[PDB]
């Protein structure tokens, strides 16, 4: 797909059988989602946004269907303003730019 | 341009005379930069992300040069701890993203 920057890029995901609209972010290095509940053990991570830093619990392997393209990948769970795809899984489903 | 998402998608801008280094951001709706001097009037703006709110300055009808390209909009100056080119003078040069 071709997706122009009009209007704020949300595509819709699919995580945990659950559909969820996401924001795909370049200026993001990792894919943060919100407050949810993912399978498995957790690591501690601090990342660091426009205002700062915060907490977020990094879960590994997590399957996440972007437009019908599967990634497996790490997902970071925290206080986010919405779901954000981050370069880690945008490169997993050949995203780029072009202009 | 295609730009691939391995590495940040950082390009060369050239503001009032001044070359600065910035990232091509698909999930920023508004173009922050670091502090500095733009002439003409401002209006104080308060924007969030991730861990919270910061106050800018808004100067609007500011040019920019995106690799080349030029771009006319508006520009928040304040302490971003990185350079961010957004959605609104993204769509100027033409930038898309494809997958
Ligand atoms: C994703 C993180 C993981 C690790 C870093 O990679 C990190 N990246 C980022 O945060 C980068 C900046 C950065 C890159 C590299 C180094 C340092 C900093 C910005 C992000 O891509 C864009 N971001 C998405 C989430 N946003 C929203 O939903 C807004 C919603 C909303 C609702 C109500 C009121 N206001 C806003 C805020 C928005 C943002 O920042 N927009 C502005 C205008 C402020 C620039």
């Amino acid at each position: 797909p071709q997706i122009t920057l009009w209007q704020r890029p949300l595509v819709t995901i699919k995580i945990g059988g659950q559909l969820k609209e996401a924001l795909l972010d370049t200026g993001a290095d990792d894919t943060v989602l919100e407050e949810m509940s993912l399978p498995g053990r957790w690591k501690p991570k601090m990342i660091g946004g426009i205002g700062g830093f915060i907490k977020v619990r990094q879960y590994d392997q997590i399957l996440i269907e972007i437009c019908g393209h599967k990634a497996i990948g790490t997902v970071l769970v925290g206080p986010t303003p919405v779901n954000i795809i981050g370069r880690n899984l945008l490169t997993q489903i050949g995203c780029t730019l072009n202009f």
